């Protein structure tokens, strides 16, 4: 097929004449950002995972190691890896925490075994889709989130869409 | 008091006329360096945990939050933070793992509330303490293991104790 990859701000991963979708899947790290408010001690740490994904979960590799999944079916796959960076501020009185904050982002990489062009629309969160003409709208979607990063994922390789 | 503390490369924390060791605690987190072996996707993640100690475990305070203990006794504090460096390397086929290393280490800083000398004879893991004369030995500490990090706690201050 042809599909277009999307990670909004929730730190949610979606892919879609349509740009239905096929399927949205998240991973346990919450918001790509977060803040707080309550001399000091900082606390931090930034993670690099990587989800194996189909066009679902069949691995989970991270820097303790993997988390696997059954079924079969050769296929198709699907490289995608979180980075998570994290620091929180705490009192060196005691474990207080002053305030915390943290930032991430996905990428994307493409592992394998009628044209129109795709815009987004950052200040509403479209997903526009558009034609030749100049160019005409075809479809849009529109997400009820931010939208952090974007990719085009047609043949086998990974153009990123722009903000 | 006036005590000496040593990081070894087991990832331990010790605490020493006399020499004699007071208390020696760790952390769930290994030694300070490992590696191994069995195109690549790489994973990984530093992190910098802090834990308090007194001169005991009241808090442990990380990128995630606190773990506390209970009593008191006001009383002493000792600062204590690790850095733990890891990355994994990882085929992009599944997640099998062509190999993996990490390193760490960890810093001291004090919190409040008759001298001779030390060296750290790094080649038998010795913790020699001297004199004045020059300097006639008085006692050593041998770790069975190789010492990574030490400093000197004496007044309420923090002076590293080099290699």
């Amino acid at each position: 097929a042809s599909l277009v990859i999307i990670s909004t701000l929730d730190g949610r991963i979606a892919a879609l004449n349509d740009g239905k979708k096929q399927w949205d899947l998240d991973v346990g790290s919450g918001s790509l950002v977060s803040s707080s408010l309550s001399d000091v001690v900082l606390v931090g740490g930034k993670s690099l995972t990587t989800y194996g994904l189909s066009a679902k979960l069949r691995y989970i590799c991270s820097a303790l190691g993997c988390r696997r999944w059954d079924s079969d079916e050769e296929e198709d796959i699907l490289l995608l890896q979180r980075t998570q960076k994290t620091v929180r501020a705490v009192g060196p009185r005691s474990g207080s925490e002053k305030w915390n904050f943290s930032v991430g982002h996905f990428e994307l990489r493409y592992i394998p075994d009628l044209d129109t062009v795709i815009k987004v629309s950052v200040a509403d969160w479209k997903v526009m889709a558009f034609s030749r003409k100049g160019g005409r709208l075809e479809w849009e979607y529109q997400f009820c989130t931010p939208i952090a990063s974007a990719w085009l994922v047609r043949d086998g390789k990974v153009i990123p869409i722009s903000l």
